[PDB]
Formats: structure tokens, C-alpha cells, sequence
DNA sequence: GACCCTCCCCTTAGGGGAGGGTC
DNA sequence: GACCCTCCCCTTAGGGGAGGGTC
């Protein structure tokens, strides 16, 4: 007997017609006989057992080499294949999950900024902790901070959330102010995502947070006339209630848009700490 | 401003200099400025941030013209495809998963039959259930049956499960047959490994299932001179004891290997279901 | 007519060269 | 010397043709 040309074959085992003729092409698969004069596959009905083996291995999703060299093991040998498979399942799932989380959370931390009660306003709020990477900001004012300034911090993020956060964040010390060159940063930050523990972290990298608790604070869109009224809407807004700060001013700044084709437009945030 | 040459921006943001220029190539990301004499590629500070989603976005697994796309949205429209990215995920995982559980039980099957006490010897065991696609075979014997016989089961063993079960199986009428061609298959079957619906299934095909039960068994390596002598002497097991027989004999077929670089080779096991 | 053939271009996201300027 | 350039071949597992026999 019983001979079956590749269609007939496709047909049975349902595998096109192409991927045969590779898996001759490979000699993963060849057909029982080759018709010199036609050039015709031919394959015998006792051969369609290997296509077994293929057709699931393909399933899993292991290359064509490796089947290849696969189907060669005996019983004993191909378990060990199979439970090797099975961590590298694990690995995935392990990864895909993370990525769930990490996701669910950068959404989280999306939406609070599309539903803020309204900019260039000062609202004071209950919040919750954020994790983040920090490092000293040498001498470094809102004037002439770079994104390269972030590299190395990005680097760490990087390589334990695997997601690179839109956020950028520095802090100051909360002070009446006249004019943006009396402001330098203290430390410049990163919120971190993820539970992955950093690897091989540096001495200069500080793991901290900005803590829960209740924050005074502004947001809006970026403009260079209004960052420093909004800074002195908050210094007055506490001054008037008399209200006692905590912690230093945190800035966040988070693109609307990452398109090369627009003009380029930020969202702020300064909270800062109360009691 | 501060202008980086291709190399100071791949250092900084970690990005291979051939993936810059692709992802110029592309227009996915261009250089702010390219020298037109020495065709040299120079950004701007402020542009790294493009990268910030680029980079996520290639974590994810997005393709790159999906990004090109992505990198319109503003920041309401984004969340959204965000959460379009996030049921993917979980079907992966789905799969995934599903695929895990696959295994350990091809794996527990695969097992039990490496471990079997031993071979051309009738051994009589506590059986678990086995569930199982069957369906009437029309007067075919051990004879005349054909892999190509199985393939509308194997279609939905492989839609269902997706893993092509090794097995194959078919069962016949417990009789003091004298001779092979007295034989012939009441029904033909393959085990079902997975709980997914099975879909649109057709009215000749019963699923239905290998009880638990008492089993007297034999399993040994094929030869044809030795086919039917297993079979004769698990009759003789059961009529020397009087034992009351309660089922159909169960005969399984599984490869010991898929090599077509070897000669090949079977493992066959004889079942039977006693009080 | 329906089925098979070989050979060619096609997709992804670059990596790794070789061959040649240019900092 | 170290850094950048363009252009070319390279990988995976085939799908979708066009152009031509052959069942
Ligand atoms: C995004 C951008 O314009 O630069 C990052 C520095 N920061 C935090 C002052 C805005
Ligand atoms: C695998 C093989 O030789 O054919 C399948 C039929 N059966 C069950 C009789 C062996």
C-alpha cells in the first residue's frame, strides 16, 4: 503492498505538501521511493509512524535539527529529551507570568495618570509606596539633566524588569525657591517594577522608596513658563496651610507619546511628603 | 547640545549598533542627523527616549511594525493595546501549561512501560483508567489493519491534545482462537491525553474509556512467530485459573524508537480485564 | 482535469563578516 | 588605533507563486 503519493500523504497525516517536500529536502522524512523518471515521492503506509514523532515534536516546538537527532534516541534516552523539554516549558512560563504581572502594574500606574483631578491644581492625597533606584545626582539641576544621565540606572531596570519604565524621577530639597538655577537635584530615580532580584548591583545604586503616606501634590503637561509657577503653586499651597513637610520634592516626568512624529510632550508630577 | 555617535548611543542604551541602523532602515528610529559625506549617524540626547518603548515593546515580543504603529498612540489609546497584549499572554500561558501537563503524563505512560516486570510473561495488575477515542473497525484483523486506518482518530487526538499519541490500539473479541485469521478488531482506538473539548466530534467516534480494573497482561517486543503464541498463552493464564473474563482484549502497539536509520521496532501489550 | 514536479522570491530581526574610509 | 560606513551572505520552516509535465 500500500504506496501513497504526497497528497495522499498530506491528506493522512495532515501535513502540507511543502513542509514533505522540505522534510526530504532536510532528510528529516524522505518518501519510500523517488520515481527517477517523475521525480515522484512515494511513502509506504508502515512509514507514516515516524511522522508520529515529528508532528508532535513540532508541536512542542522543538527545531528540525534537533528532531532530527531526536529521533535516533530509544524509549530510555527520548524520556530524558521529554523532561528537558518540560523545564524549558517551565522557564517560559515562569518568564510569561512575570510579564503578566509586570504589565498589569504598568497599566496600573498608567491609568492613576490619566485619571488625576485636574492639572495645574494642587491636590493632596493619600499614597501608596513606590519602589525605586536612585543614585546621587552630582551637582545636577532640572536645568541641564540628560537622559544619558540615566543610562546606568535604566541598565539595572533593565535587566530586572526586562521593561524599561517610562518614568523618570528626581528629588530636591523642598526650599523657597526664587528661580530655577538655585535648584539642584539630590538624588535622580527610577521606579522599579519587579520582585526579580537585581543581579550584581553596584555600591552606588540605593534600592529605596518613596513611602506611603500623604502627599501634596501637582501634575501637568510640560511647558517651560509653567514648571516653575506650578513649583511655586505648591510652595505656597503648603506655606498658606501651615503645613509640615517630610520629604523632599519628588519629580516624575512621563512621555504622552513616543511617536518622532509629533511633538514632543511630557506629563510632571511633583509630590512631596506631609504629616 | 549633545550629540551621540551611533556607538556612544548603543553603549548607552544598550542596542546593538546593527539593530540602530535596522531600526533606521525601517524608520522605526532615525538618527537626528546623518553626516551626508561621511553617511555617519548622530542623535540627539532628547530622542533616546523613543527607545524607552522600542525597547519594552521588543521585550513583550511585539514585531517592528507593530511598534511603528504603537508608537502613535497617545497614552489612553496605548493602555488599551496594552491590555490586548496582556490576553496573549495568557493564551500562551494556556497553551503552555496545558503543554506542561501534556508531557508529565506522556512522560507517566512512557514511564510504566520501562518498568514493565517482564516480557513474554503474563502478569496480572491493578490498572488505572484509560481514556480513549475508538471507533468500529469493519471487519479488520491484525492482518490487513493500516496506520492509514487511524487517521481520522489521529485527526482529533491532534486537534484536542495536539500531541500526536504514540499509541495505537484496537480490540478484539476474548476467544480460544486457534489461528490469526479466526481474529478480527471489534473497535480500534488511540488514548486520549487532555481534557479540551474535543471539537465538532463526529457520531463514529465514541469516546469512551479502559476502565480501572483487574488486568491479566503481557507485553513483549514484536515478532511475528511470537504474536500469536503471547496471545495463546494469555488464554492459557486465564483457563488454568478459571479466571472470569469481563472486557474485550486490549492490544497496544507503541515504537521504541522513530528512527528510519534502524531497523524498526515495537513494544505490544495484550490486556484483559478479569473479576 | 487534478495531481505532482523543480526552482525562485518571499517573510523576521538582525549577527558576522570583508573591504574601505575616517576620526 | 578605534570607530563608522555600505553591501553581502547568513539563519527558520516553510507558503505562494509561475512554468511544465503527467496521470
Ligand atoms: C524626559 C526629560 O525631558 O529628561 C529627564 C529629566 N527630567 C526628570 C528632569 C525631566
Ligand atoms: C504500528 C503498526 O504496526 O500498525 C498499527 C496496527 N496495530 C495496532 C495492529 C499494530
Amino acid at each position: 503492498e500500500s504506496y501513497y503519493s504526497i497528497g495522499e500523504v498530506s491528506k493522512l497525516a495532515n501535513v502540507s505538501i511543502k513542509a514533505l517536500r522540505y522534510y526530504d529536502k532536510i532528510d528529516l522524512f524522505k518518501p519510500a521511493y523517488v520515481d527517477p523518471d517523475t521525480s515522484y515521492r512515494y511513502y509506504t503506509d508502515s512509514q507514516l509512524i515516524h511522522l508520529d514523532l515529528i508532528k508532535s515534536l513540532k508541536y512542542i516546538g522543538t527545531p528540525l535539527e534537533e528532531m532530527k537527532k531526536a529521533q535516533d534516541l530509544e524509549m530510555e534516552e527520548l524520556f530524558a529529551f521529554y523532561t528537558e523539554q518540560e523545564r524549558q516549558i517551565r522557564e517560559k512560563l515562569d518568564f510569561l507570568s512575570a510579564l503578566e504581572q509586570t504589565i498589569s502594574l504598568v497599566k496600573k500606574r498608567m491609568k492613576r495618570q490619566m485619571e488625576y483631578p485636574a492639572l495645574g491644581e494642587v491636590f493632596v492625597l493619600d499614597e501608596e509606596e513606590i519602589r525605586i533606584i536612585q543614585t546621587e545626582a552630582e551637582g545636577l539641576g532640572p536645568e541641564n539633566v540628560l537622559n544619558a544621565s540615566y543610562s546606568k540606572l535604566k541598565k539595572f531596570i533593565e535587566s530586572a524588569d526586562g521593561f524599561t519604565n517610562n518614568s523618570y524621577g528626581a528629588t530636591f530639597s523642598f526650599q523657597p525657591y526664587t528661580s530655577i538655577d538655585e535648584m539642584t537635584y539630590r538624588h535622580i530615580f527610577t521606579p522599579v517594577l519587579t520582585n526579580k532580584q537585581i543581579s550584581s548591583i553596584t555600591p552606588d545604586m540605593e534600592i529605596t522608596t518613596i513611602p506611603k503616606g500623604r502627599y501634596a501634590c501637582i501634575a501637568y503637561n510640560f511647558s517651560p513658563e509653567h514648571y516653575f509657577l506650578n513649583l511655586q503653586k505648591l510652595i505656597k499651597y503648603i506655606a498658606d496651610r501651615q503645613l509640615t513637610v517630610v520629604s523632599d520634592v519628588y519629580e516624575l516626568i512621563i512621555p504622552i507619546h513616543y511617536s518622532p512624529k509629533k511633538q514632543e510632550e511630557y506629563r510632571v508630577e511633583m509630590k512631596i511628603r506631609i504629616l
